[PDB]
């Protein structure tokens, strides 16, 4: 029941998410200057098996994503 922009292609805030978390991941991978492959991704298809946990937390973001509907559920 309770929703904010997952609804009917909507949800821009996420973008924000998504573009900090991208800059923040360069930045972090930057910073951990640590030669071995590519932060541990292990091939590029295998980053397809990270969508799990990423799904995962990011509906979970989402679904607390205060947008369009003001909601908040998540803990």
């Amino acid at each position: 029941m309770m929703k904010l922009g997952l609804v009917r292609f909507s949800m821009l805030l996420a973008l924000a998410l998504v573009v900090l978390a991208i800059v923040v991941q360069m930045a972090v991978t930057m910073v951990l200057h640590g030669q071995v492959e590519s932060i541990d991704v292990i091939r590029s298809i295998f980053f397809g098996l990270l969508i799990t946990p990423w799904a995962v937390y990011f509906l979970s973001v989402v679904v607390e994503q205060l947008e369009e509907s003001r909601q908040r559920l998540s803990r």
